[PDB]
């Protein structure tokens, strides 16, 4: 059991960790070990059509777009203390764009 994690989820790459982590969340195949669960999984992906996949593929995109905007979201709500460290990795990384006018 549990509740709550954090605000982000890992969300999918391709699509077939997409209509997996279905299967994860769903408890179909809660049946057998996470070994069996992952290659029966990967099995069921390729009884899935082209949609489906397409659908899942299209999804992660859609997933990674908002999970981008989520970690701002995360960060809005970051307290004083907190964000004022999170930051202290941002500015560390990436580059900043300054302007001209």
């Amino acid at each position: 059991g549990s509740s709550g994690s954090s605000g982000p989820k890992k969300p999918p790459m391709n699509g077939y960790q997409k209509f997996s982590q279905e299967l994860l969340s769903n408890g179909e195949l809660n049946h057998l070990p996470l070994k069996e669960r992952m290659v029966e999984i990967g099995s069921r992906w390729q009884r899935i059509s082209q949609s489906q996949k397409e659908h899942y593929k299209k999804l992660a995109e859609e997933q990674q777009r908002q999970y981008k905007v989520h970690l701002d979201l995360w960060v809005k709500s970051l307290s004083p203390q907190d964000r004022a460290a999170y930051k202290e990795y941002i500015s560390n990384k990436r580059k900043s764009g300054p302007s001209s006018g």
